[PDB]
């Protein structure tokens, strides 16, 4: 009965993936030539690992892919990825089968080769079109840290960062709730690298990571409200005319005054060319007199996207020194992200991190449960589904209030067909509802599912 | 109208596959992301060049894989060929796409993965496979040095060598001719103390001549009985090498020959001890003195070196025929090296580039482009022609062999004519779509038999 899902490739894609996948209900098998990375796998979680090349037909067999419930395939090449869902489709019949795609060259052509049957991929995860898209969200939420998405679209969180002298520092919780009775409440604090557990005597300081709940329609309404809204940005810069920097530029070009910093003589040449509104500079990412010459003390955002990750940080901690408002970096790992921002850094986003949350929209822990792209150390929010009628679940027909949740969680907000609700304690459970939930401590996850189990599954 | 070939893949193969395909009525075009290579061969050759990703979208509209006559994958992986025939079908309705496939894991599915249409490779190549089987050929045809197929395997090739005693010393060739008269073969080349020469009639074959003989695939075993060479075949084999065409071989050979195997690799001889039933086999160097003498090295008839290193091949080859091995064969990765190594000491070397060339030789031949390919040391370049157009708009149709004004150097060795192999003499007189099989000395007068047989207008 628990659920079988083959992942190819135990990078740190697979491998995070895979950690966050593995349960009694969702059992894992990992594929690579790797055997040094298997087996340091193999010793942190509970799963099984095959040595061999993801495409080949002995190897999807060993790995299980005739009872397979998903195939993921996140393996090193594009045609490797694009290989093993076609074989394991043919000779296997494998179901639900997902690929990270790199290559642009392929992505341009999305509908005539892998939404006709040509290559029988079920979805495809872009990592460079997933950046750029959340690095313009961001954009478009002017004072936002942060947005959280669900596979529940509807429902989102966004941070703000507190400060000395806004309107939310030194305010309880529970007093926030009455100076404002908005469609929100705080879902989560980071702080001092830690998470919070959101109470009504918990107390946001300077510094204070604080994310609120919001239905995705009412984001701006929401940080108007919160007097967190700023005025638009105005005037950003870039750092690395690469697929992701590039394609940003041509996004922005017409509504902010973009300009963009490429170190290769030959690409700043073609971007100058081809990107008609945006100011393009051949030169080095963290060059002060450049910077200087080029106003950084004006800029509202300064993004930093190149292909390596110190260039990234140590360009936008200088941007930052030099009186850019706000600074965005290109990190290689989640891990990395959460060590990164928070300080002199606003923002700092994954391509493995966007991949992964991308890919946890697609598979669900005990048919119940998805993970959101809030994932930081241990904590993390979640949401679930609520299956049956009140005879048939420990949750639906209960007011939240009298649910006993796992220690460190909270429930932020419920989400019943298209309306999203603020959670209270008076509010009562309805039989599909997608609960939204925030963790201290991911570990109690499969307390979640316990508790939400309907019937029919015993 | 210029047929249009895309290569994918600047690798040894494609590069060579470049060379036999050129020629005025060949527009071709070659893909790959080292540009270096790309203008090495555009120096070399007249053709055209994409830089980039072979199974790109882009990159083969860029080729123009919306009007090409042939797709050949030969990229550095099985997953790129695969995917630029999915591509190319898909969007582009690109015809007859070749593709060159190494795992054995794909290949033990090819039904499933390929003939049902789901991976769209009209013909796959596979190096391993036709390595194996063409040194399984030439073990069947004990005396040969080489076998070719030319025509859809109609009609065959077979270099045998003239030794003292035996039945084609010291005779010419119109003589031979006659003294095999109901089976219908002649020589299409010789090769003389280092060089090619022309078959005459007047030619006297002497002792240690490779001469070759054409005929029909359907006759041409009885050429070899009728040339003694069948009177006594092989029966001590030992190969070398227990890797996919080593241990392919011996499953192949094992029950009709007396076979021994080494292995190096302790755990894979174990296995194949265990698999291969009736061949022994030892764990062991490939070029061990102490080893091949108790194995009775002096006695065998056939030693195959097939180990996944070429100076290993050649070392264990020369040792295994200075003890006294009958005939050596050596696997070597790169074709030029072949016909260096070979001819002396070594026997035969065989490439698996030279196997992938000459299968991707059938389909350009099935295709009527314009082609060249070298024989064994040089003997001869081998073109096989399509006489294009009616009387009017050619110049060899409804004329006589005898008649047509061949470049220097030149020999018909076939026509073949629908079903029809005829083993040509001045007698023959050319029909419109006639195949012709042809034999050159020297590979200058290669574009003369191109004009020879282009339709009007001459140019
Ligand atoms: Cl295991
Ligand atoms: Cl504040
Ligand atoms: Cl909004
Ligand atoms: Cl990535
Ligand atoms: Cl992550
Ligand atoms: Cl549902
Ligand atoms: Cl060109
Ligand atoms: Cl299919
Ligand atoms: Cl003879
Ligand atoms: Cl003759
Ligand atoms: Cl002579
Ligand atoms: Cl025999
Ligand atoms: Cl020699
Ligand atoms: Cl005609």
């Amino acid at each position: 009965n628990a659920m079988k899902i083959i992942i190819l490739g135990a990078g740190q894609v697979g491998g995070t993936l895979a950690e966050n996948l593995v349960g009694e209900n969702n059992d894992i098998t990992i594929v690579d030539k790797d055997g040094d990375r298997l087996r340091e796998l193999q010793d942190k979680y509970d799963l099984r690992v095959v040595n061999g090349h993801a495409s080949h037909p002995d190897v999807l067999h060993e790995a299980g892919a005739q009872d397979a419930d998903m195939l993921v395939a996140v393996t090193n090449t594009d045609e490797t990825n694009m290989a093993a869902c076609q074989v394991a489709f043919t000779l296997f019949n494998t179901p639900n089968r997902i690929a990270r795609i790199r290559s642009p060259q392929y992505l341009a052509q999305k509908e005539a080769l892998f939404k006709s049957g040509a290559i029988p991929v079920d979805h495809l995860i872009a990592p460079e079109e997933l950046v750029t898209s959340y690095i313009e969200r961001l954009i478009q939420y002017p004072g936002a840290l942060q947005v959280v998405s669900f596979a529940e679209e509807k429902v989102s969180l966004v941070a703000v960062k507190a400060y000395y002298g806004g309107p939310l520092v030194g305010n309880a919780l529970s007093a926030l709730r009455e100076h404002m009775p908005i469609d929100t409440r705080v879902a989560a604090i980071f702080r001092q690298g830690r998470p919070i557990r959101p109470q009504g005597t918990t107390i946001i300081e300077a510094d204070d990571e604080v994310f609120f709940v919001a239905a995705s329609n009412h984001i701006r309404s929401v940080m108007s409200e919160l007097q967190r809204l700023e005025k638009p940005y105005r005037r950003i810069m870039i750092v690395g005319g690469g697929n992701i920097g590039a394609s940003l530029a041509k996004r922005l070009e017409q509504t902010y005054s973009v300009k963009l910093i490429e170190r290769n003589l030959q690409r700043a040449e073609k971007l100058s060319e081809e990107l008609e509104n945006t100011i393009v500079f051949c030169g080095d990412a963290a060059d002060q007199e450049l910077l200087t010459e080029e106003n950084i003390d004006q800029v509202d955002v300064f993004i930093a996207l190149t292909n390596e990750d110190e260039t990234n940080i140590m360009s936008a901690m200088l941007a930052k020194r030099m009186g850019a408002k706000k600074v965005m970096v290109l990190i290689q790992r989640g891990a990395y992200v959460d060590l990164v921002q928070g300080g002199v850094i606003d923002v700092a986003i994954s391509p493995q991190q966007a991949t992964i949350s991308a890919l946890l929209t697609h598979v669900r822990r005990a048919d119940i449960v998805n993970v959101s792209s809030l994932r930081r150390g241990a904590a993390e929010a979640i949401e679930a589904v609520a299956h049956g009628d009140e005879s048939n679940s420990k949750v639906v027909g209960r007011a939240v209030g009298d649910i006993k949740l796992p220690p460190g969680t909270t429930i932020g907000a419920i989400v019943r067909g298209e309306e999203v609700l603020i959670a209270h304690d008076r509010t009562v459970i309805e039989q599909d509802d997608h609960v939204v939930m925030f963790l201290v401590d991911k570990k109690y996850v499969p307390d979640v599912e316990a508790l939400f189990q309907p019937s029919p599954f015993f």
